[PDB]
């Protein structure tokens, strides 16, 4: 024979037989990066010098997560005691080691429990959290500075987030910001102290007699906000005679007339920070840009300067107003905005003039800027064949826009449609990223000549061994719709079969810029049941869904669980009119916000889907937090949206379940998408007699990512799925 | 046709009860509101069906004052806990027919009681006691210290209500009105469960409920006792109440207030149970008239201890006095370890027993001159059974049984309900067959009268293909133990049937019985011919101190083991699939099932746990503490930790589980099943699971009820191939 017997199964998947190599790296200059067992590899030749043996650390005494080398590389940070809060957040302790004198450092520890550290960009100055205030050590065995008197736990936040900024706003805890050369330290100060307070049962290890509650201040949507100021303190002229003075930047008349976000900060020169911040009825956001006044020793942001990003179709920008790039003067701007026919480009913005130019046109999509230098500016967008889910790094002459080079597209088209790109510190080199339709590949390259230095990991390991396993393949296609086209992707079965009848089962996010249909190479549950079980995993981009323009991203504008939740309908009747879908089994399943959609569709009356699972799913609007939902959704008040609001829950179409086979799961310490929702679902059910099935998982939370619960999770929702398609 | 679910979920097929309260020696209320004689079976109606047509609000209960001038009209009903609740009153004068609007008792009121004799009443409002001398005057204030969570006054706090006095109310009028007793609880340091309460979906953030709760070893609320004169009650000084003190061999510790019984006018009895509760002390206490306090004479105490185990069933048992108060009689474990009535002299420690044999005294039910009336399960050495005796106090040799015989084929679970002096009684027979109520003379012991013999459901169920019951008993040991069987319709001992086995197995419990019930197991064996079975083994009740504190220090033992020996026995008997056994049970029930299926005997191939104990640690003081001592070093806090479900997680990978739970069960807490599911998850094993949102440990609203029974059909019927 030696014909492939064997399949991706779920204990493959669960037991990660199967694993996908990275090469991950990390920038130290223009020429040299870092990666682990320390090496400072040079790009240029190849040849490359330990940095950091790993045998140093083995009477520490301590497991160490992670490690940080300052910019200057004479000391390095270590990050152990690592507990986890929320998505991005944690606590830790940390140790400092004298690179150059081969010890720790023990005179004025960094203390325990740190909320946040980091190096300014020049040097080795830090800068870290702890209590919720600010803290500066000029050098790393000297008494730190205290910046910040005000810190209190859940109440007033100095430097780093509260709930609702971290997940939703900046995608990060921290919230402080060095000046380029490290002499200016900017902040946001979140104030928490009206925003109520979600509250849960965290039940622990089982010797804990007593279940702990859990208290988060955390506004859903219509509820009082956290207020926000922002700050700037000159780190060359801190004394330990006097408390430090931090110069607060206030936001524009048009923001303080309202209740109103910080959605955006970013340091243009040495003395120029811009700001970006947005109205809480996300259709208005301001750029202020603010220059250092040396006589003064304050900062003043002229109102000629300011710039206006707005919206009339729906909220401004993909998920926030998108980040300015200036030019080394600090004279002038790049940013993504989006174009009189709703598709999103590069503007060139002067600093002192309201009109800007687009540099790039199309029926595509700029993904983002990912750096600029005197000639060139190279950026990530979705051109390429006209494909949105394909992704291409791209290089533009800044003295002629119609000088567009593809630098991606074409090194390796059959294996190679999805890349990602790191420069170094001056944009001399890259690293490539591409994470398929093949196998990932990670390649070195020069900007100069924009020739390959190298290829640093090609998974060839991971080929042999799949050379004998029973794969799925992948079809990317779209189909057209109210003369629009959308795309969808099929996970199929090897050796498909058209004249057969496979069960389907539709895999949703559909969120407001969502993308489930691209050329990326996965190896998870939809490839296991594909392989081993037969089915067809299918999804599909709808309305409301990203990266194609607003005209498709804005149409669920106000209006969430309707036309997202009604094309996901239409696309299994796409489907099963194609010819080889058996239409009495198919099935819907999402996390999150594919959980809503799953659960809206289970409870449409379609007659479509014979089975569905949400997970986490969000029930209604109301439960969910005010930046992400309002975003979409407006307030919940008679005069703004309320109605919508009320006629887009789960529960309203719980009557309907009777026609489907449901499962609904929700770990209890769910932060994100709280317990409340599904156990509104529960409830709304069992009060019109409808059976389901459904699982609870202790003390998990948004993500129920533990070892042990993500491998029983998958279990579950396996013979379920098996049961419904009649799978033996 | 079968008894379907849908029967059951809808009560298809209703019992007729017969429920009087009895008014006098010979005078009984029955709902409409009727006044029977109980000589002459006539009734002139005392209120009619639409007096209150014009009333405004949905009356909930209704309570007519022992002199009959005035009845408390209850409404705006607020459940709390299983006795506890809330709600408004108005009263109503009778005698001029019209409702009283001033001083009217407040909104929320807590507790509401009549005084034994006229129309004196007592309620609590915000954790503290008032009195009305009359309906439409001002209340006297009794106490000031009530503080919502920490003191009660007149009221039990949560452990209390659920496991010492099975009531919310702590007070306690003297015979003819004249004192209030009363009890208060401090819960200051009582730790607090706290869990997350939805409601309805208009609450956008869930709110936390907490409760002053002790669980076992924690810190328990302190209790004290006072008595007040409400003859004496003035509107110029704040009323005075007068402590009595728990004896010096309790004070010591910890320790309960577990009994008040009064005993004449000016004599007060009341048992304190120590936190070890194998040792308790009765106190006798009489009002002094040139003091105005209560004195409780030493010499008075009456101790009751255990060596092999607690002290009582689920407490001590309470006292019956003789009319004098100068002797009682109360049922006591005897030296053969038999509950039987002793009798006792106030002034003398020796009781003498008046009952014997090899079985027990249920309770003592009237006491007159020359009887005393009690329940036991004598009649045919039958633990199940129960019946009515009379024993002749100047021969206690002399003792007739009063409902053995009455009809021995349909009735065999029999209780009573006895007139103001015991001139007449009501019978209440439970089973085999359908309940029967009838009236009695006990002058003679002749029968008046059938009041209810449900034969409107015994025509209806002559059309229904209807289960049968076996009760019967295995030898283990060279010890019978009981068990019964809900046999499907044309049971053919010849073909292998599934079994189900539905269990408590709690100590002192008792499942099988002569009780004629209508529920899911009915459904079970008449639609889907599941053999359902129940069985009392060790720690059971009515047959032992041997086999009751068989269990003692012991939970999570000899109960499981002989749940999995019976049905290895139910194996054997040849009508049962050894394929096809499954086990459910609710609470200590919960436990045991999951106790079983995580043993890896192979017994069973699945089982559900509802609302279950998964470790003792995560229940109640008074229960957990009474079989299981502390969770300390210096006492049992190795078996505490090997008696949890989450240490045989393990073996539960040979079977099918189903977990369900309420997430507002302040009883056993959602804790305690969030701690199994995560055991099973650490170990990788696959299971089912069911929460209820803000049901409780019933799990009992309408929708509710029906969605854990119809969810638990499928599960069994899947387990055991049954499309
Ligand atoms: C199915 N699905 C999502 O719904 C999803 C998601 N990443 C996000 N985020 C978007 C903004 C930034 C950050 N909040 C993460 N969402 C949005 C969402 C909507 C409703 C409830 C919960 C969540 C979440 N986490 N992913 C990866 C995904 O698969
Ligand atoms: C299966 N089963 C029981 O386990 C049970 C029960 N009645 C009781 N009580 C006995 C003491 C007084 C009062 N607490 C009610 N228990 C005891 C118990 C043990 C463990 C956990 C919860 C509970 C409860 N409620 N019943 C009727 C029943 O069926
Ligand atoms: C955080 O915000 C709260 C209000 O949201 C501020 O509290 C107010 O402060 C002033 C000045 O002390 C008081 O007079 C007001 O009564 C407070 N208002 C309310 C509604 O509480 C608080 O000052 C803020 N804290 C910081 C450090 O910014
Ligand atoms: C209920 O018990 C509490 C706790 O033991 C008592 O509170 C103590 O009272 C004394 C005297 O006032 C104080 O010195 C202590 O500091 C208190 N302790 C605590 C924890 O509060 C309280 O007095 C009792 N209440 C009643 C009505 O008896
Ligand atoms: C009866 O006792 C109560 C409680 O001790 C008295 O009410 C308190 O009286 C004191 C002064 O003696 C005040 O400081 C408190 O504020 C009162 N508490 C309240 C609001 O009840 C009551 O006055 C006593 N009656 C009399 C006059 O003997
Ligand atoms: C790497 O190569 C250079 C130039 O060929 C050589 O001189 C040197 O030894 C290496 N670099 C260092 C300093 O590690
Ligand atoms: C952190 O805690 C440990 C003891 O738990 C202690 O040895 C150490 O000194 C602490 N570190 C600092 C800097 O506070
Ligand atoms: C700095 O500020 C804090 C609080 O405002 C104050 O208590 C502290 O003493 C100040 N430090 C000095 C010495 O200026
Ligand atoms: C960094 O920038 C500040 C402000 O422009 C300047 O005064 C300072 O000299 C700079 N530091 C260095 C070392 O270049
Ligand atoms: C029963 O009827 C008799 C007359 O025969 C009457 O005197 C008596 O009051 C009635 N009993 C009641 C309480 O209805
Ligand atoms: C009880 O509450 C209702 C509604 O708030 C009120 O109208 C009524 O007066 C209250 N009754 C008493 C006796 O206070
Ligand atoms: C009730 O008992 C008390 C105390 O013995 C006594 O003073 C009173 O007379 C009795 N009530 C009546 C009038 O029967
Ligand atoms: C009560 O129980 C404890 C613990 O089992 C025991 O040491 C003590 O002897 C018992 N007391 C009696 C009265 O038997």
């Amino acid at each position: 024979h030696h014909h492939s017997r064997k399949t991706y199964t779920l204990t493959d998947y669960l037991k990660n037989t199967y694993r996908l190599k990275l090469y991950s790296l990390r920038w130290i200059s223009d020429h040299e990066y870092l990666y682990k067992n320390i090496l400072v590899f040079n790009a240029e030749y190849g040849n490359s010098s330990v940095f950091l043996e790993n045998s140093t650390f083995d009477e520490f005494g301590h497991s160490i997560n992670d490690y940080s080398i300052s910019p200057d590389g004479q000391f390095i940070l270590l990050e152990y005691n690592y507990v986890k809060q929320w998505r991005h957040s944690y606590t830790a302790s940390y140790d400092i080691y004298d690179l150059n004198k081969r010890q720790l450092i023990t005179e004025e520890r960094i203390p325990n429990n740190t909320q946040w550290v980091t190096w300014s960009p020049v040097g080795h100055k830090l800068a870290y959290v702890w209590n919720n205030d600010i803290y500066v050590k000029i050098e790393p065995n000297l008494p730190s500075y205290r910046i910040t008197w005000t810190g209190k736990e859940d109440i007033i936040y100095n430097g780093i987030t509260d709930w609702v900024y971290e997940e939703e706003v900046f995608s990060a805890y921290s919230a402080l910001w060095w000046s380029p050369n490290g002499t200016f330290l900017a902040y946001a100060q979140f104030n928490d102290t009206e925003v109520p307070l979600i509250e849960y049962s965290f039940y622990s290890d089982e010797s804990l007699q007593y279940p702990k509650t859990v208290r988060v201040p955390y506004p859903k949507a219509g509820a009082v906000n956290p207020t926000v100021k922002f700050f700037v303190v000159n780190t060359d002229s801190l004394s330990s005679v006097t408390n430090a003075t931090s110069i607060q930047i206030t936001a524009p008349a048009s923001m303080l007339i309202g209740d109103h976000y910080l959605c955006d900060v970013t340091w243009a020169t040495q003395e120029r920070i811009s700001l970006q911040w947005l109205r809480r009825i996300q259709n208005y956001s301001v750029m202020d840009i603010c220059d250092y006044d040396e006589s003064s020793g304050r900062w003043n942001c002229l109102v000629a300067r300011q710039h206006i990003e707005m919206s009339t179709t729906g909220w401004v920008g993909r998920f926030r107003p998108s980040e300015p790039h200036f030019t080394l003067d600090g004279n002038s701007f790049y940013k993504i905005i989006s174009n009189e026919e709703g598709y999103r480009h590069i503007c060139y913005f002067q600093i002192d003039k309201k009109d800007c130019t687009f540099i790039t046109k199309g029926t595509w999509e700029v993904i983002g800027i990912e750096a600029l230098t005197s000639d060139y500016l190279y950026y990530i967008s979705n051109e390429y064949k006209g494909m949105p889910g394909g992704r291409n790094l791209y290089k533009i002459q800044l003295s002629d826009y119609t000088k567009v080079t593809c630098l991606s597209c074409e090194l390796n088209p059959e294996r190679c449609q999805y890349y990602s790109v790191s420069f170094s510190k001056e944009a001399k080199y890259y690293q490539l990223r591409c994470s398929g339709p093949g196998l990932p590949l990670y390649t070195l390259h020069s900007s100069v000549n924009d020739k390959g230095l190298r290829v640093l990991e090609d998974n060839s390991a991971l080929d042999k061994m799949l050379q004998n396993v029973q794969m799925p393949s992948k079809k990317l296609d779209f189909i057209i719709l109210n003369e629009t086209k959308f795309w969808y992707q099929m996970i199929l079965p090897p050796h498909f079969d058209k004249s057969k009848k496979y069960p389907l089962l539709l895999d949703v996010y559909a969120g407001p810029c969502s993308q489930k249909a691209d050329t990326v190479f996965r190896l998870n549950w939809a490839t296991y049941l594909a392989s081993t079980e037969n089915i067809i995993v299918a999804s599909f981009d709808g309305r409301g869904s990203g990266y194609q323009g607003d005209k498709i991203m804005h149409a669920i504008n106000r209006r969430l669980g309707t036309f997202e939740v009604e094309d996901q309908i239409e696309a299994a009747r796409q489907f099963s009119k194609m010819g080889f879908v058996d239409n009495k089994r198919i099935a819907i399943w999402g996390w999150s916000y594919g959980g809503y959609v799953t659960s809206m569709v289970l409870g449409s009356g379609s007659g479509v889907f014979k089975c569905g699972i949400a997970v986490a799913p969000v029930s209604r609007w109301e439960y969910y937090d005010s930046v992400y939902t309002e975003r979409y959704m407006g307030l919940p008040t008679p005069e703004d949206n309320l109605d919508h609001y009320r006629n887009s829950t789960v529960m309203s179409r719980a009557e309907n379940f009777k026609q489907v086979e449901y499962l609904l799961i929700h770990g209890t310490a769910d932060d994100n998408v709280h317990f409340q929702q599904s156990a509104q679902i529960s409830k709304a059910l069992v009060d019109v007699g409808v059976d389901f099935q459904a699982m609870w998982y202790t003390d998990e939370d948004h993500g129920i990512a533990s070892s042990t619960a993500h491998q029983h999770i998958y279990t579950h929702m396996s013979h379920f799925i098996k049961q419904c398609f009649s799978l033996p």
